[PDB]
Parts: structure tokens; sequence; C-alpha cells
């Protein structure tokens, strides 16, 4: 029941998310693991928020695919930070997470982009992300349209499709109890509460 | 099945929503159909997000609850800007809303604050949100002591903990296809494509 410290499983976060991530998986009460909110802002500092999901996670962060000339990419090429919470409601946890964000390699995207099934390749060519359209007609026109064009071939990745990465330095684990005291336990890049986690890694408790 | 502008429910946006939250709320399979992501940041533009619960709405916005010295609190106090994620998966639909903040009335806050369960009330008066703390039974220790010192009474409530209310400057209807071509209609406070609806509210599809 308890969320402990000394439970836990790694001092490494990332290895933690893993643990948590798979659990996650395992529920049948959970559809997609893998939905995450990404909140951005503007250097000025007006904040937004949507849906992604995640595309595979590792030492070097975690990764998320879009147009980058939508909102939000325009958003993270002038302000490459952003924000992660993963919340999963039958298991009653957040994982929230923080850092700068860099862009991935044009090949490692081109790779991605032709594994992703044959709809949503085009949908990706048709869509610029976030612009301002007449109608939804609009869109299944020159939807059908490219399936004519790109009929027994392969759609090349926009320019404007990509990867980021999200480079973590701050992760926070809150675990949920009905007694209303929540377990945080948070992750960040000494006192006499703050612990040494594993490479560069410190944790610490909040208060719920 | 297609979410069309001519079909919809009101030109209102706030309208709109009291009408998707009902669907949220009716489908049995949504457990907190209240449950959104707020995503804040500080002037500088350090964006930040955590899972918060809806506490009304109405003309005046949306309302939610907190410490204000807590982490959230201090970037809206110094930057009065949100932005909330509201994601219903079973319905495959999210809503968006951007606006600035307005910190409640005191005495409003009262009200609320009493009307909330015993235990949740104390566990305000536990928790410096967001701070530092040794242990976990740092916590279960206080609340267990604060149990001794109200009993029979009630709870006054913190300086710290009060409400906040979103003014929507913009707010949009997302509704997924499986076709990729999802469903984008965004209101915000003329062009081609801009329509009016009511009041000074100006709407017009995105591409997906
Ligand atoms: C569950 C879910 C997953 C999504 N995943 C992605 C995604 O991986 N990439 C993406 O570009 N948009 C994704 N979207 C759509 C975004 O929420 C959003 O509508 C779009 O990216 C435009 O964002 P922007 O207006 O902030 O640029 C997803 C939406 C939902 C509801
Ligand atoms: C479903 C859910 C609902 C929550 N609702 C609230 C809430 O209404 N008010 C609140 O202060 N924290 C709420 N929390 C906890 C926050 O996510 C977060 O841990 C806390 O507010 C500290 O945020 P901060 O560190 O950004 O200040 C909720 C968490 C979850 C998972």
């Amino acid at each position: 029941e308890a969320f402990e410290e000394t439970h836990l499983t790694s001092l490494d976060p990332v290895k933690q998310f893993a643990a948590w991530f798979e659990e996650a998986v395992q529920c049948p009460d959970i559809g997609e693991a893998n939905a995450m909110c990404l909140a951005t802002c503007t250097r000025d500092g007006k904040p937004s928020a949507r849906m992604l999901l995640l595309k595979g996670f590792g030492k070097d962060g975690f990764r998320f695919f879009t147009n980058f000339e939508s909102r939000k990419g325009k958003e993270l090429d002038s302000n490459p930070f952003a924000s992660l919470v993963f919340y999963w409601e039958p298991l009653n946890r957040q994982v929230r997470v923080e850092g700068p964000v860099k862009k991935l390699p044009e090949e490692e995207a081109e790779c991605y982009f032709h594994s992703r099934p044959k709809s949503s390749q085009i949908g990706a060519v048709v869509s610029h992300q976030s612009s301002v359209i007449p109608d939804r007609e609009y869109l299944r026109k020159k939807n059908e349209e490219l399936e004519q064009l790109y009929q027994d071939q392969e759609v090349p990745k926009p320019k404007s499709w990509g990867g980021y990465v999200l480079y973590p330095q701050v992760m926070e684990f809150w675990q949920g109890q009905t007694n209303h005291l929540h377990d945080r336990i948070v992750f960040r890049r000494l006192g006499p509460m703050t612990h040494r986690g594993e490479e560069d890694w410190l944790y610490e408790r909040l208060a719920p």
C-alpha cells in the first residue's frame, strides 16, 4: 500500500519510470499507458498544453513526434523547455517530467515516420497542424487525393514533421492515498533531507 | 460520428463545454470527468503541469483550489496565466482552455473549504504543499496530532489555501477520428474562415 523510499525500485528515476510504466501497460483498465500531457510556453511566458503519446524513452530522455510548424513546435523552437504529466487513474499515480528539448536527428525521424501506418503517414502531409482551414471536407478531399498520388508508393516525410527528446532534469513520482497524504518523491539534477540517487540525481520527499 | 460546426450545441464555448462535460459524467467508463491537467510557467518561461480537479465552472470561468505557497501558486502569483486540458479517453475527446487567472474571494474559499470532508480539511493544514519534508511518517504524525486538536471542532482555513478562476480567452474542442482527421473547433476572444459566436467569441477550424 505505502509507497516507500526504501521500497521503490531504482535510484535512477528513468528506471523507476520503466517500473511504473510496465505496471501501467499490465493494467487492463488503462487504454494508452503512454498518453501524456505536454506543457510548453512562449519565451514571454504564455503556457499551453495538449495530449501527446510517448514514442520511446531511455537514458537520453523521452521522445515524441509532431509538426514543427505547429503551435507547440514554434513554442519549442523559440523556448526549448517542456513539462510532461503521466496520469494513470486506476493505479492512482502521476509522473511529472521537466527538462530541455532537443530536436531529434532527421534520418531518425525518417525511420520512424515510415514505420507508422500508411493512413497516418498521409495524414501528416495533408495536415498543416494547427493552421486555420475552411471546413472538415477540405481535409477529407485533400486526403483522398493524396491516397491516389501515393498509390503503391511511399510517403516522403514532410520537412515540418519530426521528433523531439526531453532530457529530464526533474522527475516527480506521485502516489495518491485515501488519507490524502499523497506520497511524492522528486528527483532533480547536501541538506539533511536531500538524498543521493544514481549519477547526479538527488531525491527528496514533498508535502502533498 | 462527425463532429460538425452546424451540429455542435452552442456558439458559446462555455455552454458547449457544459454539453461535453455532461456526456463525460454520463459515461460510466469515466472516473473523474472533472480531472484536468493545469499548465503554468514562470515569468521567465519555465513550464510546469500537474493534475487538478475542476471545482465548478460558469460565465466567470473555471474554478480550482490549491495552496498559494505551492510551486504552482507562486507561478500564478507572479505570472497569472494558465492552460487546462480535459481528456476523456472513452469518448476520445479533448478540451483545451487558456486565459488569465484571478484569485477567488477569501470568504468564498472559506465557504468551500468547510464543505470538504473533515479529513480533507485537516490535510490542508498539515501539508505545506510542495515543501521538502524528511519522511512520510512526519506527515502521518502531525496529521493524527491535528485530529486531536480539532476534535469536535471546525478546522480554520489556512491563509495559504484558497481558490482561483481562469477567465477563458481560448477554448479548443478536439474530437479524434479513426481516419486521423481529428475535428478541431477553437473559440477565441473578420477573415473568410473566421466565424462569429456568442458575445465576443470567434471560432475557426484547425488542421489536426
Ligand atoms: C491521446 C492523444 C494523443 C495525441 N498524440 C499526438 C502526437 O503524438 N503528436 C501530435 O502532434 N499530436 C498529438 N495529439 C493531438 C494534440 O493534442 C494537438 O491537437 C496537436 O498536436 C496540436 O497541438 P498544438 O496546437 O499545441 O500545436 C494527440 C491527441 C490526443 C488526444
Ligand atoms: C487526479 C488528481 C487531482 C488533483 N487535484 C488537486 C487539487 O484539486 N488541488 C491541488 O492542490 N492538488 C491537486 N492534486 C495534486 C497535484 O497534482 C500536485 O501534486 C500538487 O498540487 C502540487 O503541485 P505543484 O507542485 O505544481 O505546486 C491532484 C492530483 C491528482 C492526481
